[PDB]
């Protein structure tokens, strides 16, 4: 019963891009999960084993040996509530209707939407070159995409905010088209036709990477959550 | 290379005093450690594989099967990195020297200090009944204890801030008196003639209890860090 969290939201906002995570190691820690990839190339999602690199340019390729991450959560996903939606639901009702049956705030989820959204907007960051700069900086130019009556499937976590900036508190969702080529990072949506599956996770695993890039970084940000509010929503 | 943290530090500033980890698990997790025990009865110490309770009643009791924690946290400590104290040394002036030779900031550490401390001195937490109040009321009358010319052991801690509120961030130190009778919650030292020993964590997991208690905290509080200051 474990979120595997590999690195901090504060150490990517700092510009720490490049991680030392081989995602080959992914089976070792989960079947489900997001993040992104070293130099922000694209946005990470997957889940029933199967990992995606979504970039900007409309393609999702597989995750391969060799590919690094200074930032992701994984887990294995088990079932543990089921909730069908079958009405158009906007992305604050869906957060008031979940939080109302969640056992707890304090806890961590792992969470599944699977169906027809009647809109997803969502980013997906890009290749970023040394020297790096901030993230809010990063994603001032960040490709924004909206999809209407989409089919696919959202996955994410859903953190408390004592974890506020290790992990993103709230939901964090990425999205993937039922094609397999389109998505990423989600800022809004609409549901239409949906079953939402939730995992309850007890435990929550930060690994640190061995990177001078982390050790020598400034995480010292008073206004951090702001900062991921900017990045992140 | 972890640190197992059981439970949050703003759960036990809300009065979540009850958890359901058992401490006869420990072995598993660590032989080094500091925290609490369910309802605050008493500081929880130990290295070398060997934990004691602290109450302030002026014992040390051995940890039994049994024993409950809310908070605590455990390693298995590592010497990575041992320097000798030979003069006096103030707690501000064993800070700064150990931070300046931390290889950074944002990793965890575990600290142990051996030897004479020209002073010490320490609380510990005395057992609540429910219904409980909050951390910074508990400890308003907590007991303190002085110590000068004292042999014993320190241990405990270092967190980097973005841990703050699951954690104590910054340092966070335990005392037992070489008799093993004597100790708590570290407010203040003086080294006299010490060996200092670290260890450096990658990896920190953290583990939610099972209870109503937890699950119905309401753990908002945009003042823990410094209810965090106040308590620790
Ligand atoms: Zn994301
Ligand atoms: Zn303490």
């Amino acid at each position: 019963s474990q979120i595997y969290q590999v690195s901090t939201m504060t150490s990517l906002l700092d510009g720490v891009y490049d991680g030392d995570f081989e995602l080959s190691e992914i089976p070792k820690y989960g079947d489900f999960g997001i993040g992104t990839f070293n130099k922000l190339d694209g946005e990470l999602i997957g889940f029933d084993g199967e990992f995606y690199r979504l970039r900007s340019d409309g393609t999702a390729t597989p995750v391969q040996n060799g590919d690094l991450s200074p930032f992701c959560s994984f887990t294995f996903f088990t079932p543990d509530m089921t909730h069908k939606i079958d009405a158009k639901m906007t992305r604050e009702e869906f957060e008031k209707e979940i939080n109302s049956i969640l056992p707890s705030k304090n806890l961590f989820y792992a969470i599944r939407i699977d169906g027809l959204f009647k809109k997803v907007q969502t980013r997906t960051v890009e290749l970023q070159e040394k020297p790096y700069v901030p993230m809010v900086e990063a994603v001032k130019t960040q490709p924004i995409f909206n999809f209407d009556n989409v089919r696919g499937t959202i996955v994410g976590f859903l953190t408390p905010a004592y974890a506020n900036g290790i992990a993103v508190s709230g939901y964090h969702l990425h999205f993937i088209d039922e094609g397999r080529n389109s998505g990423g990072h989600v800022f809004d949506y609409v549901l239409e036709d949906c079953t939402v599956t939730i995992s309850q996770k007890m435990n929550m695993n930060l690994r640190l990477p061995n990177t001078a890039d982390f050790f020598n970084a400034n995480l010292d940000n008073p206004d951090f959550a702001k900062d991921i509010e900017t990045t992140e929503g």
